[PDB]
């Protein structure tokens, strides 16, 4: 008999799913992935619930200050999000110490401004917890209550848990292939050589985006094959594919990203007011997404700001991954792909360097003034785009390493991400040590 408690309010929108409130307890009848079958102890009703909206009773996940599956960098990002203040904190799973926990706290100093500090929490293998060996607690809540009184070694006194946000509702169960009649394409966002993109509604309850592909250009059994791989590439920094209409013309259904492309966002007014450290964070998010693709031994083939999407909370997500395979733009392309058609993960690295320049120049076109054949004649000679007035030397150095004539001499995305993530933090300063 497994009992869970709702972490957030939820309103049913399907046939057999349950509505519930935060605090509602339920009995698990079936664990079947993103959707669980359960009985509400409040309503006595049986039905389906989103598994990531619930957690077992009195487990850490029920605590308002606990954040599961959160990396140090994500914690930093979430803590520096609007709605938070000094002392805003979170207890989270340790990234570099499996099985253990870490404390992240919002801090401030006149030199650096608003910052986030991180403290290792040590388990006593018997066993309570401590950050300082001279101060030990039975539970994490006790630790939290202690440091709420005063910093006692910490950079700041603990105040209020990090502001959280509802997770996205999971897509309808067993609805990868949908009938076209389930969609209403309401507003056309853009149109191009290979098709259009629309803002749409699925079954009158879910806002989505739909990419409509012109029959051509390309094969429908080459797409359907690739589409079953693209669905397995799930990551926070890759746009989520929800569904596909298999009858030509092909429709591709994904999550709606409220702020459109990165390219358009950088040229906008809200984008023009983003400081350099924010632009670097954008790059780091994209590198994280590309490190995932690299790790899954996949390729993108069309990396540029136009194919990066931006959410309302300024999360960058990679789009059109693995679409060029089953189907402008030589300024983003590696020499070995322009000349020999050799597309690898290393050619994407070349593309990333160019994208980096787009970001730092707020959407300026690569090689301004030059032309497509005119650029190719510059790569042979060994010409590279000069450093802009707002680009740091070390940032420009990353571009140069991406722009090596020899693909083998180009760094991995795993490395690029690690550099960009900690661009402003010395390695020795990642965690804070307290006696
Ligand atoms: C100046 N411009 C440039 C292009 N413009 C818009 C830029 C953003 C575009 N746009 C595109 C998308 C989008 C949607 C689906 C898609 O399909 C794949 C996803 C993953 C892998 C393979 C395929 C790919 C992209 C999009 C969006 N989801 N949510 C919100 N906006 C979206 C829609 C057009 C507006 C005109
Ligand atoms: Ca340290
Ligand atoms: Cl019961």
């Amino acid at each position: 008999r497994i009992i869970v408690v709702a972490l957030y309010d939820y309103e049913a929108i399907h046939h057999e799913d349950l509505s519930f409130q935060k605090g509602d307890q339920m009995v698990v009848l079936e664990e079947s992935g993103e959707w669980w079958k359960a009985r509400s102890l409040a309503t006595r009703k049986e039905g389906y619930i989103p598994s990531n909206y619930v957690a077992r009773v009195d487990s850490l996940e029920t605590e308002e200050w606990f954040f599961k599956g959160i990396s140090r960098k994500d914690a930093e990002r979430q803590l520096l999000a609007p709605g938070n203040m000094l002392g805003s904190f979170m207890i989270r799973d340790s990234e570099t110490t499996k099985g253990s926990y870490s404390l992240s706290v919002r801090d401030y100093d006149p030199r650096q401004g608003d910052t986030v500090k991180h403290y290792k929490i040590r388990t006593l293998d018997n066993g309570g917890f401590y950050i300082s060996p001279r101060s030990t607690f039975s539970t994490l809540q006790e630790l939290v209550d202690h440091y709420k009184k005063g910093n006692d070694g910490l950079c700041q006194k603990l105040s209020v848990p990090c502001m959280s946000s509802k997770p996205q509702k999971p897509w309808e169960k067993d609805a990868w292939e949908i009938p076209r009649e389930s969609l209403k394409l309401e507003k056309k966002l853009g149109a191009g050589q290979f098709g259009e993109v629309w803002m749409a509604t699925y079954n009158k309850h879910t806002k989505v985006a739909v990419k409509t592909m012109k029959p051509g250009s390309m094969s429908v059994e080459a797409f359907l094959a690739e589409a079953n791989v693209m669905k397995t590439l799930q990551h926070d920094k890759l746009v989520k594919l929800h569904a596909v209409v298999t009858k030509e013309p092909i429709y591709i259904i994904t999550e709606f990203m409220a702020k459109g492309s990165l390219l358009d966002f950088l040229k906008s007014d809200e984008g023009s007011k983003q400081p350099l450290p924010k632009l670097i964070d954008f790059s780091a998010q994209i590198a994280e997404g590309m490190a995932f693709i690299e790790q899954r031994n996949y390729i993108h083939r069309d990396l540029r700001a136009a194919n990066i999407l931006v959410s309302a909370s300024l999360v960058c997500k990679i789009a059109d991954f693995g679409l060029a395979r089953v189907i402008f733009p030589i300024k983003w392309t590696a020499p070995e792909a322009i000349n020999f058609g050799s597309f690898t993960i290393k050619s994407d690295v070349w593309s990333f360097g160019i994208l980096l320049m787009e970001i730092v120049t707020y959407g300026r076109i690569p090689y301004p003034g030059m032309s497509n054949p005119e650029v190719i004649r510059a790569l042979e000679r060994g010409y590279r785009m000069p450093r802009p007035e707002n680009c740091p030397e070390e940032l420009y150095n990353i571009m140069m390493r991406c722009w090596k004539n020899r693909p083998e001499e180009r760094p991995t995305f795993e490395y690029i991400q690690s550099v960009l993530d900690d661009f402003y933090t010395a390695t020795e300063s990642q965690y804070e040590e307290i006696p």
